[PDB]
């Protein structure tokens, strides 16, 4: 913005050094959905997730193994069913 900060002990570049921009392209863009959701909710319901995401023309089965990956490497947490939240 009018000033930035660090992106913390993890960024874009060890991402993109080792991976095409579309990694970055989906990554950002489904915490961007899931906090965008969670903005004032415990959590983003991934049917909410599903339903934006499809329109940004991710697959549902991209949209649920790129969920399972972000709770489980923990870039997100679950802790409703079906409901996430970016950490």
């Amino acid at each position: 913005g009018s000033h930035m900060g660090e992106s913390g002990k993890i960024d874009i570049d060890t991402i993109m050094t080792g991976k095409p921009k579309s990694a970055r392209e989906k990554m950002m863009k489904i915490i961007e959905i899931i906090d965008s959701l969670a903005v004032s909710s415990e959590c983003a319901k991934v049917k909410d997730i599903l339903k934006e995401a499809q329109q940004v023309g991710i697959e549902k089965s991209n949209i649920e193994k790129l969920l399972t990956d972000m709770r489980k490497s923990g870039i997100i947490y679950e802790a409703k069913p079906e409901c996430y939240k970016k950490v």
